[PDB]
């Protein structure tokens, strides 16, 4: 990234608050504000570096808490029964997630760094791994920005849950839209009981830590097709119908039944004009 | 590759003829020429830069399309009902296929390049994601070589369909038969509803774009067993025996059900004088 | 890796003892000495040109094998029943496992390398692919280090073996201790029939052959959980509680209903007083 948008140095101390609370269909989210919970829950993006202090409220009347992957967080804050970790109906808890930058150890090894592609969830819902809080729709995502990463014109997030994407009915998307040459982030998350395989038309990234490469000597694979598994999580960007054009490209779990029993939706590329060739 | 073939760089305009069409035994085949289609369907390989112009005609009763993954298509080339991209029994169209070389965008980011192990195979034979055709036998390779990439003295193509190799009764191969020595090129292709595990005995390779490693510094984990999952596609070379020596070197689905119940098949490598220690 | 203890330049001949044997339980179990089987066997690990003699003897009373992933050996220690390499009751074998230096090759090309985290299991108890050898507890790891690589204080194995780790019973770990700041090294296998999603809290490592980053241009992926199936092992190490103290840091499989049904255990982080907060 010379002259696109690229991630400054992080250090920031942040805070924010979250909600689970259930929905009126029975389903349960996180939001940023009372009623406003989404499935999967709001996008949560730092730099290395930043510390997030989450002032949490459940609202629903029974346990629930939070569990992140990747970011740092102490044992008290790691959303498990066992630690003492999760909240009980109504009360409150400040989780805090801490992000270091990579660099040289004293003994001369590198350390790795907390950016990434990751994700949030419930870990104490039905059992006390959260397996009811994550087939219900406590989940969302993490993005941790390294220095110099290639920042979007949009992210959006798509969850593989079980049988659904995002919580949704079969055959009813989401579909995303966006312009030709539109520069779009995914962020690809896996929960529930079975494996999948992500998969868009027209497009493709590369399969290492940002799903681009920096330059000619990266020898990782391009793929448009991706084995995950429960709680995987990737992340890539793309240039909107970049050779191929306009289109409503589909993206789908390529596991035959899963697609043909409703785990599909759309890429709407448009032209300038807003039009989509065959739609 | 100093000396070793290696790919030139690509830019051609290339024209070809496929076929779909039903087998006598039931199974669903393409072809360059009719009468000859076979499963897996016939190899395409281009070079960075080609451009591919196919000429198919669904010779069957039912319709039929080609899609593929990796190579840039338009939406009028995507396979699928919804982009009236599919072909009428008996009908003719040109699928259109190009490939790209990797180079600096206007923005100073890296594109990424067409090379790579790649697929085609049906979109709507049996369902809208070409359920029955990908099950009946419509698949088959497409290889795009990046210039500079080495290349194999022969390519095998293994595909994992369900619970088939290359939708073979059990337990009867396919067997490959190479000479100590031969660089050897594989393929690999699932469809389906299945996980697999793909294992070679005696040999190994890097789990890259090439399968193979340019020197010291590639840090991509060497392996002899890879997950996979339905239209997932990777490929590698090796040569054959080498620290090994000749022998019937099995490969196989390592599922432990999967090679009990036939998903085994033989890597035959060879004296010079055509024996195999053991066989 | 600098002033951490380093890998040497390997190259010896190196010969071991190795027994087969039915447990009292009713598992099968590997052991350098007889009496002293367990599951997972014992960790073999060498230098890369390292040779390793295995003097191997079957006290059980049904045939028996000992097959290598990733090693070099000739087919003659291929294992398996084909190949007259298993061995009956009662009997011994001299297995024979090399392993080589990476390095270019005539041809320019650049010739992989042993390194890596391997295993090794029965191939002929229960049927030809040792599907009840595997079941039953005949499998351990190996390691082969390249010069230069990063040394732990020590080495766990977990191995997911069906719905068991390391064939115990549900929720009874097993769990692993260290103190912060430890070095710890993990050498993961999968075996059976299922796949699994290994995750650990608190932690994360490298996508890529050793687990960890020499430096700030590896692309790999940090991640904390990674999709397995059978036959697949990797390996990596963690600075224990590095940014993020002590506590009863949870590992499992991530599959929902795997972690609910008892693939759990934990890694045991101590101050140097020997507690752990929330514990
Ligand atoms: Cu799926
Ligand atoms: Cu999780
Ligand atoms: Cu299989
Ligand atoms: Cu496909
Ligand atoms: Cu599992
Ligand atoms: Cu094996
Ligand atoms: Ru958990
Ligand atoms: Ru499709
Ligand atoms: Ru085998």
């Amino acid at each position: 990234g010379i002259t696109a948008r690229t991630a400054p140095a992080g250090g920031e101390v942040r805070h924010l608050k979250m909600y689970a609370e259930k929905l009126a269909d029975g389903q349960m989210g996180y939001g940023f504000e009372k009623g406003k919970a989404s499935v999967p829950g709001p996008l949560i993006e730092v730099n290395e570096g930043d510390t997030l202090h989450i002032e949490f409220t459940n609202t629903m009347d029974v346990r629930a808490s939070l569990h992140v992957h990747g970011l740092d967080y102490e044992i008290s804050s790691d959303g498990t029964a066992m630690n003492k970790s999760d909240v009980e109906p109504g009360g409150t808890r400040t989780y805090t997630w801490r992000t270091h930058k990579p660099g040289r150890r004293d003994d001369g090894t590198w350390r790795p760094g907390s950016a990434g592609y990751w994700h949030y969830h419930d870990h104490v819902v039905g059992t006390e791994h959260g397996t009811g809080g994550i087939r219900n729709g406590l989940y969302g995502p993490v993005i941790v920005r390294r220095k110099g990463d290639v920042l979007p014109d949009a992210t959006h997030t798509i969850v593989f849950n079980d049988m659904t994407i995002n919580n949704r009915k079969p055959h009813t998307g989401p579909d995303f839209e966006a312009t030709v040459g539109d520069r779009v982030e995914i962020v690809m998350i896996t929960h529930g009981e079975y494996y999948h395989t992500f998969h868009m038309h027209g497009h493709r990234w590369a399969d290492n830590r940002t799903g681009i490469l920096t330059g000619p000597d990266d020898p990782s694979r391009v793929i448009d097709n991706k084995i995950t598994g429960p709680a995987d999580s990737f992340g890539f960007q793309i240039i909107a119908g970049e050779g191929v054009g306009a289109g409503a490209w589909m993206y789908h779990c390529h596991v035959q039944s899963h697609s043909d029993m409703g785990m599909v939706g759309l890429f709407l590329v448009k032209k300038p004009d807003g039009t989509i060739p065959g739609y």
